[PDB]
Formats: C-alpha cells, structure tokens, sequence
C-alpha cells in the first residue's frame, strides 16, 4: 500500500549522490534481497561531528540506547520499535537504497514538530464565513513560505537536544511565524503570554511518526509531531501580528480547502485538521460531471 517515495529519490539532498535502485516489491525489509547493495553516504557536515549529530557507530566510546530516551537524545520512534541490524537502525518504512545518515544528525529517528495554529476566517464584522458548496465555515492556519523551497508550509522545525516536543512546538511557531528571535524580550513575554494561553485551550495531535522525506536513509529518518492549536473565538490570535522569522520567506494566514498545495505531507495534516474542526474542505464537487 504505497511505499515511501521521496525517501528513494536521487540525488540525495545537497549532493550528487545517487541511491541504489529499490524496486517497490523489495522496499519491505521482510522481503529477502541478499544482493541489496545500498550506497553509503553521510554528509561532511554530519561527519564533522557538530553538537547536533551523533558520532559514527564505530566510535569507540559511542554506545547509543536505541528505542529509548538516551540522555538528551530522544531515540524512541513515534511509530513503535525499529529494528537494529548490523549495530544500527533500520528505517521502519523500508529500504531506501542508501546507508549512513546523509544530512541527518542522529542515527534512527530525527524528530521535528509542526505547530498548526488555526482560527476561523472572519469578515469585517468579526463573523465566520460559510462556504456555499460545503455549508461549512472556512478555517485558516498560519503558513510560511521558505526561501529555499518557495512552497507554503506549516511552520515547524527540528526538536533541540533535550527539548520537549511541547516546547519545540511553541518555540518554532514563535520564532518562525512571530519572528520572536527579533523581539525586545518585553514583547517576547506578551507573546509567550498569548501563546501560553493558546497552547493550553484547544489542541489535538494530528500526526506523529515517520515522514517520507528525501533526507531519509536506511539508518536515519525524519519523524514529526504535528499538533493543532485552535483559537475558536479568535480572541487569542486576533491581536497577534504575524511576522516571518529570519528563515521564513513570508508568513500569512492561509484559507484551508482541498485545492491547497503544501510542502511535504502538510496537506494531509491540514485535511485532518479540517475534518476534526468541521471546517470547509470540498471546493469543487465535480457535480457538473452529471449536471446535464
Ligand atoms: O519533513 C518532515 C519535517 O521536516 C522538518 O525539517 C520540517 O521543519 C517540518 O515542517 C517537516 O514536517
């Protein structure tokens, strides 16, 4: 039922490295493939050993505790246990044609968080807006357009070592969508005040676990936790100006519907939020295909 596909594209991000070909029937690790010969690649930046990266497996003093909280490094996958073979993790979604870590710092799961902040779209009078096709109100969420992607996306990022997911969600939203890193500390508190209120009133976990990402390898992969914080009355997000963080091209409130084109698997997350919030989704019924 559909193997990961982005995790098998070439060349590997930021390189000219080509992955070994993996036929769809041979994606699952359960499938025997004695001749499987993935290319080995770990980015120079990762091999250099920065603070956010693990050492190579051979590193004498390195004894990772996979599938567990390993000190300041969360090695548990949100999709359950992952196998350890040849002393290293095996991607839970299957073969990718490349071993090593590529651009990912950690062996195993590399955690990210995606805060989906939503509010109902409102008119000049502060009332919700009903869509005629669905009869449901239009919901909006805060999206950013990165300069490196030029694609609209949920404002998320990597969990920092020793940081809790709830903290990552709040930090990323503030830094990326409210440009909090460029605030006078005084405003950083009016923000943490509004976000404190927001991040405690109406939240739902939308998705947790593996994400098909082109940075994934046989031994390291991305995982995210997408969580929706919703402002039902609009009173929390009404007087909060959006301002793109240094690494977000633009930021804006985006109307949600099934025509929305988003980065990665963010459109699927948004569809789930619309479902849970009873928001408008179907833009075109395709009824004219029978309308006569
Ligand atoms: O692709 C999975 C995740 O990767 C992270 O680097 C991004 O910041 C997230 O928005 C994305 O959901």
């Amino acid at each position: 039922e559909n193997s990961h596909n982005k995790a098998r594209t070439s060349p590997y991000p930021g390189s000219k490295v080509e992955r070994s070909q993996v036929p769809n029937e041979k994606v699952g690790w359960l499938v025997e493939w004695q001749d499987y010969k993935p290319v080995e690649y770990t980015a120079v930046s990762v091999l250099a050993g920065p603070r956010w990266a693990d050492p190579q497996i051979s590193e004498s003093n390195f004894s990772p505790k996979f599938n567990e909280k390993d000190g300041h490094v969360e090695r548990k996958s949100k999709n359950g246990l992952y196998e350890i073979e040849n002393g290293r993790p095996r991607n839970p979604a299957g073969r990718t044609g490349l071993v090593g870590r590529g651009l990912l710092g950690r062996w195993g799961p590399n955690h990210a968080a995606d805060p989906i902040i939503t509010r109902w779209k409102r008119d000049s009078s502060g009332n919700k807006i009903m869509h005629p096709v669905s009869g449901k109100h239009i919901l909006q969420f805060v999206a950013i357009k990165r300069k490196d992607c030029g694609e609209w996306a949920i404002p998320g990022g990597m969990v920092d070592p020793g940081e809790k997911i709830s903290a990552t969600l709040k930090r990323e939203f503030g830094e990326e969508a409210l440009n909090s890193l460029q605030k006078t500390s005084a405003e950083k508190r009016e923000i943490e005040e509004k976000l404190h209120k927001l991040f405690s009133q109406d939240h739902l976990v939308i998705y947790k676990g593996y994400v098909d990402d082109p940075r994934n390898t046989d031994n390291a992969w991305m995982e995210t936790e997408a969580v929706n914080y919703h402002d039902e009355t609009g009173e929390i997000m009404d007087n909060l100006m959006l301002e793109a963080g240094d690494d977000a091209g633009k930021v804006k409130w985006v109307d949600i519907n099934d025509k929305l084109k988003l980065y990665a698997s963010h459109s699927q997350f948004i569809k789930l939020v619309a479902e849970k919030r009873d928001a408008h989704w179907s833009e075109d019924s395709e009824a004219d295909c029978h309308a006569l």
